[PDB]
């Protein structure tokens, strides 16, 4: 891809500096953090260095470095932002808050040494003093949200399936311990062989069935989708497959018992094949429900985490602006108002490269942007802790 993209193969420090004037209220915001374009992830902490921020933090998120977007391998030819580095680009925006004021911003994004810096001037005009902005009626998040009911539905489903799987796992571990004790008793002849027959061959790979069960338990504390899919695959191979093969391996001994009335293996006074078929039948049932619930648990985690992703994402639609040798962007942020509603912020953006030099003019695409806002409990000043995930995605071609 472009040269300039090579500046983003590692974790890059970030500095953000904003000077702002909204309806005469002057303020400054300084931010520092790290940038990881390979994962398209950003972590920054912002501080209002002049005291109290006169506007809500969510209104400043879009203004406070799209060069850290992860561009897919086939879309790297469309990455204008990295292509303009190291000299950088100028980013200008008009942000129209519906039925309220407007932000006018101009920013320079460039490398200063080994640090990607974003220096912004912001001006806000014609804001209503009792509106959603200067009135601070906005929620502290960037959520783009029937859906609330689905979130509760998903959590209850996850809680339900975890409990059912846990109970089946407990039954399985009791069975596993009994078969372990039975196998080691006979192998070392703790009791004679007429008492405890040597195991059938299917019992040896069934010992591996403890691995999917434990990996299932490991996925629960943090809803680890990777652990659970590993649990399901090994379950079919190590919990179900040995029992299917044992159903057939023990069949000739069942034939000899039910037609010749003749047994060669014994388990506590009874024929081993009759005992072990009952064990196999119980274990098959336990593992059949365990897999079924696990697939439903897997479906639930996937749907809920994807549904959350869709609803916490804003799309920045980027088009080429060949007249100014740059790009333009248009998108709308829907800020949540505390009365259970939304305040729209229409974004009009244009980017121009700072220095002379070729840059990538992209075809139409968008950046899928996810931001999570939080607080630092030890930080007393007015601040915002920001975690962001960005990915370009507009082009299937």
């Amino acid at each position: 891809m472009s040269k300039g993209e090579e500046l983003f193969t590692g974790v890059v420090p970030i500095l953000v500096e904003l000077d702002g004037d909204v309806n005469g209220h002057k303020f400054s915001v300084r931010g520092e953090g790290e940038g990881d374009a390979t994962n398209g992830k950003l972590t920054l902490k912002f501080i209002c260095t002049t005291g109290k921020l006169p506007v809500p933090w969510p209104t400043l998120v879009t203004t406070l470095v799209q060069c850290f977007s992860r561009y897919p391998d086939h879309m790297k030819r469309h990455d204008f932002f990295k292509s303009a580095m190291p000299e950088g680009y100028v980013q200008e925006r008009t942000i129209s808050f519906k039925d309220d004021g407007t932000y006018k911003t101009r920013a320079e994004v460039k490398f200063e040494g080994d640090t990607l810096v974003n220096r912004i001037e912001l001006k806000g005009i014609d804001f209503k003093e009792d509106g959603n902005i200067l009135g601070h009626k906005l929620e502290y998040n960037m959520a783009s949200r029937q859906h609330r009911e689905r979130v509760a539905m998903h959590y209850q489903m996850s809680v339900t399936l975890k409990y059912e799987i846990k109970k089946l796992i407990y039954v399985h571990l009791v069975i596993w311990l009994l078969l372990v004790a039975k196998m080691s008793v006979g192998h070392l002849r703790l009791l004679s062989h007429d008492q405890v027959a040597m195991p059938y061959q299917w019992e040896y790979p069934y010992l591996l069935s403890i691995l999917p069960s434990l990996l299932g338990l490991l996925s629960f504390p943090r809803n680890n989708i990777s652990y659970l899919v590993l649990s399901m695959i090994s379950m079919g191979l190590f919990s179900i497959a040995p029992l299917i093969y044992g159903s057939m391996e023990m069949f000739p001994a069942a034939q000899q018992l039910y037609r010749h009335g003749k047994a060669y293996r014994f388990l506590f006074g009874f024929s081993a094949v009759s005992i072990m078929y009952l064990v196999l039948v119980l274990a098959v049932q336990v593992h059949a429900w365990q897999l079924y619930y696990s697939k439903k648990l897997l479906d639930s985690w996937f749907t809920s985490t994807q549904e959350k992703k869709h609803k916490n994402s804003h799309n920045v639609y980027i088009t080429a602006d060949k007249q100014k040798n740059g790009i333009k962007a248009n998108f709308k942020i829907r800020h949540n108002v505390e009365d259970g509603s939304v305040q729209l912020a229409d974004h009009y953006q244009q980017n121009t490269p700072i220095g002379d030099g070729p840059v990538l003019l992209p075809d139409n695409h968008y950046l899928s942007t996810q931001s999570v806002l939080s607080k630092d409990p030890n930080e007393k000043r007015d601040h915002m802790v920001l975690l962001e995930f960005v990915t370009a995605a507009g082009i299937t071609h």
